[PDB]
Formats: structure tokens, sequence, C-alpha cells
């Protein structure tokens, strides 16, 4: 199992090896081996959550306050979805920066977001099914919007024939990079680079 | 989530709460206090697998030998399959026992099969994909398969309109029940369900 890091340290593709025969294909999606490898620890998955979404729905930007945080294995299985990571760690070497992953039912490929970032999808075509692993059970007193059209983060979304994203009410009038930096929400690198190593 | 525990002790049908609006669909597959709830303990997720399958392939029948054996949380988020699961466990009041869910992208439930207990679905559709988080990863060395259509256990499988089912090479050349109880490689209720309350 291929696993790069995206230009967000702490974020990685995964690309599956895929299994094809007569009847269909298999392929493993996590294992803890091919995990521990690439993030120096075993995912403790706490819940595991499944959305279906129609062409051009955009969910995000979300993350979730340190600790425990909540890390994403995250995965496209029936439809595509272009899903971005956002490095929100205050004093990362990259803060404020973001990168993409191509999730889509073809080459089955997964993005982990590790502890204290920030992630979304639009999505691509209609009956989008993506899954993902979490580190954490939901805890909305810990879990915080970005706008995932925010004007500091720049994210380039690739809108659907060419059409303005459909998102929730919350993630509507999710608040500003900006406004969250200055409210003191956002996750430190160095708590979250910490963290990370006392599970590794 | 609704949790109802299956003709086989140790075997449950979860129905999820599908949150619908405008973007499409939401729900929680796994939450770890869904899963305590009527499993006792959380579930330690060692590995996930998918797989797609045409209409008409049959997987199954397995189970891993105790311990830790290879507890299974099984969906189809695409197509149907029909999943069985086996009360192999020598000793239990329901031995040579089985029953089934239907797995589905309609109603979306779930297979949670415990310990020491074997497991396998026939494919009702075309483009069907299971995934299935596992306690275990893959180890062939303690995993076993149990022939599908052995006459003792006879499971009644509904196959597709109306023709043999589709096995892999090693589901086909399986072993019967009896050969398998034969070796003494079943699990013992009386182990697993310590190793369960182990757990607990």
């Amino acid at each position: 199992m291929k696993a790069r890091e995206l230009d967000v340290p702490g974020a990685w593709e995964i690309t599956p090896t895929i299994h094809v025969d007569s009847r269909g294909l298999f392929f493993e999606w996590l294992t803890d081996h091919g995990f521990r490898a690439f993030a120096g620890h075993s995912l403790d998955v706490r819940q595991v959550n499944c959305s279906v979404s129609s062409a051009g729905v955009l969910r995000g930007l979300h993350f979730a306050q340190l600790p425990p945080s909540q890390a994403k294995y995250v995965t496209c299985v029936s439809g595509s979805v272009f899903d971005v990571v956002v490095d929100i760690r205050e004093g990362s070497p990259t803060f404020g920066r973001w990168d993409s992953v191509l999730l889509d039912d073809q080459d089955r490929r997964t993005i982990y977001v590790s502890e204290g970032l920030a992630h979304g999808f639009l999505a691509l075509q209609d009956n989008s099914t993506v899954m993902y692993l979490c580190s954490a059970e939901y805890n909305p007193q810990r879990e915080h919007t970005i706008c995932a059209t925010d004007p500091t983060l720049a994210v380039d979304w690739p809108l659907v024939d060419g059409a303005a994203p459909s998102l929730s009410d919350r993630d509507a009038a999710a608040p500003s990079f900006e406004d969250v930096r200055a409210s003191g929400l956002l996750p430190r690198w160095e708590q979250t680079q910490r963290f990370i190593g006392e599970m590794r």
C-alpha cells in the first residue's frame, strides 16, 4: 500500500493494492502494519462515518481541538470527491497551506489527515459515498468549522459543471480562518507534534 | 443505532440512524459508545477490508482461530448482499445454527460477528461493495474456511436469477464443517465466551 506525504506534512495519500479476479475486486483499506509504517503509531478507531453526496456538495472545513483532536482516514467508495487538507497548525512551517487528493471508486485512494488538521471535500459526482475512520467520536463541543471558501486559505475547489457548491447551513455560515485564528481555537504545531509523538 | 441480537448469540444486526438532507445522507457506521452498548467492549480495529462483487459471488465461510480470532463489523455500501453467520463454537447451545442479515445501500445495516464465528455472504447485485472492520489483521496461518454449501450447516443461499454461485478457487475447495470439526480447528464456546469476557 503506497503512502505519499502530501505538501501538508502529517497528511498522506494512500493508494491500495487492488486484487482483481473473476468475482470482482478486493483490497485492504487499512492495515495496522501499513498504517503504522507511515504514521508511526496505530490508528485508534473510535468512530466511523459515512456520507452520500450529490455532485457539488462541499463538506468542510472541519477540525477538532487538541487533545485528542480527530485524525481521519478518508476514502471514496462510489463516485468521486476532491478532498482537501489545510495546515491550520500555528507555528507549523507550512501554516496556511493546503493540498488535495482525488478520492474515487477507480483508484480507490485514501487521505489520512492527522490531528489538528482541517479537512473537507467536494463531491464531483452524484451518489458519492465517503467513509472515514476517526480517532475520536463526534464531539460537537470541540469540533469547529472554517469557511471552505475562505480567501486567506484560498483553496481551489473544482466547481461542478459549473455551479456554486451546495453546503449545509452550518458550513455555509462557518467563520473565517482569521476569525478562528484570532479566537485562539487553532491547534498549535508544537502540541500536535508532541501529541503524535506521545502516541508513537 | 438499533442493535438486534441474531439467532446466533454474539452476532448482531445493526441498523443506523440515517440523516437525510439536501446534500444527500450521513450516518455513523460505528461509534465506540454504540458498539460498547451491545458488545460490552470496544472494537479494536486492526484491519479494514473492502470487496466489490458481481451478482452471485459467494465469499465464505471464514473464521479465525481463537485467540484472538477475528471479529468483523460488516456492511454493504453499494448493491446488496445476503450475509450469513454460523455458530461454529463447539459446546455452544446453538452450535451448528446460522442466521442472516440483508446488507444493502437502502437500509444500510451492519452485521457484527464476534470472535470464533464463521461468516460469509452472497452478492445479490452487481457492483456490491462490502466493507468490514476486523479486530485482527489477515493471518492466513490462523484463518480457515468451511464449505459455504456444507450440507450439515445447510445454509439457504438465495441463488441469483437463478444460477450457481461464483466462488474463489479456495472457497470452492473448502473442507466440510465435519472435516473442520474433526480436525479440532473449530473454536470452543467456553474459550470464546471467556476471551470476550476478558475484553469486557
